[PDB]
């Protein structure tokens, strides 16, 4: 069984109820009938079977395969995600082709946000113009790299777009091969074809001249279908001498999986045949980072999961909220109304509710509970797939799930009719503290809290320490980018674009280097060493900022050198009190023990600027905003004993290598 | 910790220079491993070479470069033995002249590290400032392909230096001097470019004064140079910083004869080392243009065949000519290389002498690679009995120092300067180079060759060849094209690809194992001949035209490249598909890609289109494509690789 991995593809005939809530003992029972993996519909059962044919207000079901109910690794192990049946960017209604195409994205998207390693897309025409287009820009610009199985049709007939009339030189392999074309030619490690097989085996799949294409051809898979009878035996599920020698001819690598397709209406042996087809079927063949950016991309589940590997953050949290809830609980409140601002899948949420829970346990003794009112607000989507999931299974229905961006909710808050909020709770810390945009963030909510409400975090601040590593410099320095990765998105200001063969590149008009140069980090500092015993103070952050202050800021942070040694930049912490007394911090100093959160953010210089004992430091870094984002802008000021002094150049100016956006 | 954890060498030094030495390190390393210490630190050029002293004038010169590859086999050298420039030459000397005596031999000596192929290599740094000497290193590492570990050895202390002047020594120390050195060389990647301490007996202020010593955790760390200046026991201070700065068990050790004249009891050496303890594509080859390494004729000397079919045409053309009647016959080795063609004609007169018959054999192996040389006068020593005739020169200028040398005229010359593709390495203009001072009667072994294309479909090969990339270390190396490295305005070298990366990618030939793919065609087609001797001296510029069919919808994506040669009459030797020479690994095939992939189908009439162009300098292919429909409609492809700009032989 090992070595020969055997998928079953969800079909519209395993339809059960909510199957999209308990995918986790689906893909028991079904690995029970010995096949390891699925090809699951990624939109969720109830919307990939849907069907459009309907007036023009039938629209599609959200998203509602909730990452939760399975843990984040079994997801990358066995589910394989195929786009909703219904989506056709190729539509010959231009308004249901659009339809298609925003809908195409959101699947993608969703893709990226359940981690996924494998993920099907069946084309269903001749020729797939405008799907290739979206798929094209979304893989090459993806800082992701999953693979990508590209079911074909079962011949040219069942194409919508076959003319009987017009197919001048067309198979399914020039259907794949424009395909393949179509998207740029992207790895056949990465972009590779799945061949649709069934009941009748066309010529190009039998005539030798044709199947040998297939093996230059990046080749991933053969999606079966249970069109085939039960010769010999006790009813033998068998396959033809043509198909046998078919799945044997191409069978190079036993990498290639196998998905089993069923077309029958079989219940079957009422369940109990599907690993006898599986057995047929087998026996027939044989360290750098960049800042998270949470506000203007979506953080996929992995990156969600780990951040709840770290208990710690929460823990303090939850002592944060205590702490409030005493000092605003000591007036004899009974209700109180709170908001998560970004929830993510709401450890925060669940961890208030514990708060409010223990809050009562220990103050409210022999007397009236304070009870809490809790709104979520979150802008990523998929992230609210999660939270409906949550809000319904453990949090019982109790909180409001506020699909939005809170910098918005002061327009939509008195409108659907929620009341102001005695306490808002973020966490939208970089390891530089403000390099996620929290300020902005949060500042964006001012406009409808009371001059009461108190906001955790209450303050958080900035700090540095110049270091000295020839490692982490020659390696900040050395970043490069391959073919594979020629349109990623830059940090800049810049965007990717069309070059003369109408394909997507990220140019850099500053340079490459210059480009690793001016930009924020975050790193394990390894092989480094401190120049300053101690760090200094760089910026603070204080909320509700109900004055607004501006959240641009600049200054120069100045140190000492107390031997011969190369600067290569700094090391960039930050510590918060959440509230009062209770807080975490990641500088040297008082760095919470255990915590994992977060990594020293690097402020790099261009060259390593060579120092000696006696020389003054000045670091002028300047956070500067813009309609559109933040960035930070810095350089080193170095004097000597004698007065005399010399300057780096100003790196990131107008943020062009490394620009925060929203 | 463990024994096999730390890692021990010993270095080498006048303290133990010993006769013969240089052809004898076999036995040297076994006696140092008997002494328990794995690897051990030694001069590339050989002891004779290394410790020379400069006194006279120019009429005293460095000994040659002596220390012979074969005398070990070569993953044996690039495991144990570590290569150190020689301490004499000093590219920062205060005389012209002996700088630039330093300057060429470090060259040689940098190029030999490459030759015998070892991993690691260290030199020693005896100067504050070493300008010069970093420019050269710099040079060398930025565009050498070779990837492999160096270590910059530092002086006892700042007051032992060359340049050493406590008068304008203001702050400077043994790290500011490795910070000069390492900025001078450009910053390369400290996973190559690192650093050695020497621990002298004093020990200086910043390997003891804490905030100073932590300097060499920012550094690229390698190892530490260890003077016998030590009774076997280690001082306090000594213990804590060898403690102290040792990291990473990666780091290595290496053991320096300094005061002791020699070990009381021999024991004294073993003891030392323990109380230590105690702390896929790839380019066509081309051999005139570059200088090839030890370990491709180490390899290159595995196709046991090719060597077997050399020999055959050998004892053919001995049957041929000797029949005549005379008693002796002079063949001209062109290219040696490590010489095994060499031992196969002196076997191939030996073996011929009882079946066929005296007919004495004279031997003539010229060759161009100087490194080459000394693998061949150790052969010619050690095998060969001096019977032979080295000559240390481009064959192309043999005829004129024909005379100068008394050397005969050849009755035959046999070489072995074809590729993957069979002209591509540029043999006709070479042998057309010694065509001038052959007799009419000088047969060339071999006599012809021929190469061949055949349509090939593969999404991989393309995919792969398309998406080369170029890392930031390996930004200066050359292209394969007319271009070379410049000065970027950092003063860092940069190889730039004015005509575009993906363009220079696909506008060169490869050599590949065929791995997923399909042939378009069932049997190949001639494209380019040539004959030797070329007594006319006929242009070796080409310019064809070749033909083929296409029988079904396919992406087509280039031609595979093939070769065969005749050595002799009846037998020969071909790469090709059908006719292809069995067990050989010689030659794996070219493979001429296309741009964009062709798409073609059923009844498409395709024309490769290959001009060989040749140059005052050098020689480049210039090829394209048209198709034509059944119908007689006809496409064409652009003219790939125009002027040899991404391709371009040279010579
Ligand atoms: N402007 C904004 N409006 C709404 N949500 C935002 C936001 N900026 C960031 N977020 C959300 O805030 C989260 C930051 S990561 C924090 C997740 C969660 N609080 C935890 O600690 O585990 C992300 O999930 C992101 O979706
Ligand atoms: N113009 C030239 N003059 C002298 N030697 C040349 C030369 N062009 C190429 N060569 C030599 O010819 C050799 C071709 S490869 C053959 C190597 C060797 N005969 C073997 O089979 O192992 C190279 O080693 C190169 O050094």
């Amino acid at each position: 069984n090992s070595r020969i991995h055997i998928g079953w593809m969800a079909t519209t005939l395993d339809v059960a109820e909510n199957l999209d809530r308990h995918v986790a003992t689906f893909c028991t029972r079904l690995g029970e009938f010995k096949y390891n993996f699925v090809v699951y519909p990624i939109g969720g059962v109830v919307r990939a079977f849907w069907t459009p044919n309907g007036s023009a207000e039938n629209h599609p079901p959200v998203i509602d395969l909730p990452d939760v109910q399975l843990r984040n690794d079994l997801w990358e192990s066995y589910v394989v995600g195929k786009i909703s049946p219904w989506i056709d960017c190729d539509s010959s209604d231009p308004a249901f082709a659009s339809l298609s195409e925003e809908h195409l994205l959101k699947e993608l998207s969703y893709i990226c946000y359940l981690g996924l390693q494998t993920m099907a897309i069946e084309l269903t025409r001749i020729s797939s113009p405008r799907t290739a287009a979206i798929l094209k820009k979304w893989i090459w610009t993806r800082n992701s790299r999953f693979t990508v199985w590209v079911q074909l049709p079962s011949a040219i007939e069942k194409c919508k777009d076959y003319d009987a009339f017009t197919i001048e030189h067309v198979d399914l392999w020039t259907i794949w091969a424009d395909f393949r074309k179509n998207c740029g030619n992207f790895s056949g490690v990465y972009f590779q074809v799945a061949l649709t097989i069934s009941s009748e085996l066309p010529d190009e799949l039998t005539e030798l001249k044709l199947v040998d294409r297939w093996k230059a051809e990046p080749l991933a898979a053969f999606v079966i279908e249970s069109g085939l009878f039960i010769s010999g035996r006790n009813g033998e599920a068998s396959i033809p001498s043509a198909h046998i020698n078919l799945l044997k001819h191409l069978w190079t690598t036993d990498a290639l999986r196998i998905v089993l397709r069923a077309t029958t209406d079989t219940f079957k042996y009422n369940t109990s045949i599907k690993s006898e087809y599986s057995q047929a079927l087998r026996h027939a063949v044989r360290v750098l980072q960049a800042p998270l950016q949470p506000l203007s991309e979506n953080l996929d589940s992995g990156v969600y999961n780990t951040f709840e590997q770290d208990q710690i953050k929460y823990d303090v949290y939850g002592e944060a909220v205590v702490g409030a809830l005493k000092d605003l609980g000591a007036d004899g409140r009974k209700t109180v109304v709170i908001y998560l601002l970004g929830g993510g899948r709401g450890p925060i949420g669940t961890k208030i509710l514990k708060s409010e829970r223990e809050y009562n346990n220990t103050f409210r003794q022999g007397q009236e509970s304070l009870k809490v009112k809790l709104y979520i607000v979150e802008k990523n989507p998929n992230a609210i797939v999660t939270l409906k999931y949550m809000n319904v299974r453990t949090w019982k229905r109790r909180v409001t799930i506020i699909e939005s961006d809170m910098r918005s909710l002061p327009g939509i808050a008195k409108d659907r009719g929620f009341e102001q909020p005695d306490i808002i709770v973020s966490e939208l810390l970089g390891s530089f503290g403000d390099n996620e945009l929290s300020p902005e963030c949060l500042d964006g909510v001012t406009g409808f809290l009371k001059p009461t409400t108190i906001s955790i975090p209450q303050k958080y601040t900035s700090y540095v320490k110049p270091i000295m590593s020839t490692h982490i410099h020659q390696t900040i320095k050395a970043q490069s980018i391959p073919y594979l990765s020629r349109a990623i998105p830059s940090h800049g200001r810049g965007e990717p674009e069309l070059d003369e063969d109408e394909m997507w590149i990220q140019k850099y008009p500053q340079g490459h280097v210059r480009n690793n140069m001016d930009q924020i980090y975050v790193v394990y500092l390894s092989k480094y060493i401190p120049l300053a015993e101690t760090t200094k103070p760089v910026f603070t952050f204080e909320h509700p900022n109900f004055m607004n202050s501006s959240n641009e800021r600049s200054d120069s942070i100045e140190f000492v050198m107390d031997r011969n040694a190369d600067l290569m930049g700094f090391a960039g912490y930050f510590d918060l009190q959440l509230y009062k007394t209770v807080m975490l911090s990641i500088e040297p100093s008082t760095h919470t023990p255990g915590m994992v959160s977060w990594f020293p953010a690097v402020i790099p210089l261009r060259d390593q600027l060579r120092v000696g004992e006696g020389d003054r430091i000045s670091l002028k870094i300047d956070r500067k905003v813009d309609n559109t984002g933040v960035w930070y802008e810095w350089h080193v000021e170095k004097k000597k004993t004698n007065g005399e002094s010399v300057s780096t150049p100003i790196q990131n100016p107008n943020g062009e290598s490394y620009y925060m956006r929203m």
